[PDB]
């Protein structure tokens, strides 16, 4: 019997089925493709997150990706759907091994001491996380885009988050916030025309945090 | 029987009991709260370190945290207390699983080849590690502070260290040095008044190194 | 029976036997010492890579390391030597546990979606990877050098790579590219005189990626 707990989530048709949701810095809701794989070893979680945007984004009148960059937040509630109430980024249910060991991947209470990132409970609410938010663990990477779209050095910030003011009045388990900045060097305005074939990926970004201990 | 070795250390009353010691860039001894959790998988150690300072620091006459930042070093001797002689940061004994497998977490001899960070053996000695010291692995994060205290992007550097010139003349097992820079954007001078309720945390910072192989 | 798969590779006489090959930014072939250790946990690979150069490098006429830095690429084909055709960096066969589980450490097809880093198949070919190449995961560290040689903050980029246009016409398994930038602060021109005693090491740099699942 495996000593590991595992967590895997991606759209049923894979990362190119962009049916997740991210909150932009402009408070727009963007479609996202995601692939997340995490392994728990004696309560320590190591993970990889991949996020893919298509060139179909909504920005403000006169806003240009070439000046603003692509800045957005993905939030994972590992207890979903054992806890059904919170799913900001509209994930499908994860594959968890063993079955229903989702709580193993909830960030431990010590992942948010002194202060904590607090988020509202609904996809429509304002849960954009600034890239310089207190508590973020910061990672650097070069994204990859199709054709003539060129992106500079990207940043991901991640941390535990508490979800506040749920409709039921029940305290949800903690979530993990992933906030991304992709500065754009050249190409087109990602906020203007729908170009569904034109895609940028973060590639698989590593992260690590403390959850709860799985023991077989 | 678990395939993992684990190492956990924190003050008995938790990270808010700031009875550890860090060496500042000014060679002052500051009280610190710490929480360290490490897991060994076939000789590869993955860890999380959290460090918390209160607003009770000693600096030079006329020194201001708003100009100088908070720069300090924490040193972990994983063999403590099987080896009793070295404990620069004044930790309590760790919880190690299995019991007395502390040596699993000593950095491997190949973690310090060509040159090595060398440290003196006593808390009172000069074991401050500059943030640009040769051999550091560097990580970025946003710390979190109480109230109106605001900190910019922080840096942690970590590496294996040899301890030199022990009182017994016995060569101690290697230690791990963790050196931190917290630049401060706004708030108060952390070197002036005792404000014990005013706290900054690094949050849980990930790190990885090679130790010795545990096999059940 | 261990739940882990492990991968270890280094020259037979250790990292100071610099019989590996890296491709420089000038498209020169430099001798390198390497030590790589990786552990696979339910298909997630955590690794440490150490690279050592001696002061015996070939550069262009009039090129100076003090102005250019040391910029070079190491490529690991984890299937070697089960797949014999590809070995850009001239490694010796790795120690893999269990024996012949090399494919566990091949980066998963999802490590190179949207675009992919493509490399040629022969050591003599042009497989230098720019430090700002799309798809790199980026890490920071302070290297260590002997004597009066002083290096600033280094960068490593890593990612999955496909090998293209093999002599056999067989598609090799994917490789991992490791590209390094070591800016030099002071000391001598590493491109001029042979000083075999004069060495710079990256130290052990952590990295993480998704391979294939090993189950005992």
């Amino acid at each position: 019997s495996s000593p590991f707990a595992t967590y895997e989530v991606t759209p049923v048709l894979g990362i190119s089925q962009r049916n997740g949701n991210v909150k932009s810095k402009g408070l727009q809701n963007w479609s996202i493709g995601y692939y997340i794989y995490m392994v728990s070893s004696a309560g320590l979680v190591n993970g990889l997150i991949t996020l893919e945007l298509a060139h179909d984004l909504t920005g403000a009148s006169g806003e240009n990706s070439l000046t603003s960059g692509l800045n957005f937040t993905f939030v994972l509630s590992p207890m979903y759907p054992i806890e059904t109430e919170v799913n900001l980024s509209l994930i499908v249910p994860p594959t968890v091994s063993p079955t229903n060991q989702n709580h193993v991947f909830v960030p431990n209470s010590n992942q948010s001491d002194v202060g904590y990132l607090g988020l509202p409970p609904h996809t429509r609410d304002n849960w954009y996380v600034p890239i310089d938010s207190p508590g973020l663990r910061l990672v650097s990477f070069m994204p990859t885009a199709t054709g003539n779209e060129k992106f500079g050095q990207g940043t991901l910030g991640y941390c535990a988050a508490t979800i506040q003011n749920t409709s039921s009045g029940t305290t949800p388990s903690d979530a993990i916030a992933f906030t991304v900045s992709l500065p754009q060097t050249s190409g087109s305005n990602w906020f203007d025309q729908n170009a569904p074939d034109t895609v940028v990926t973060t590639g698989p970004i590593p992260f690590s945090y403390q959850g709860y201990v799985y023991s077989p």
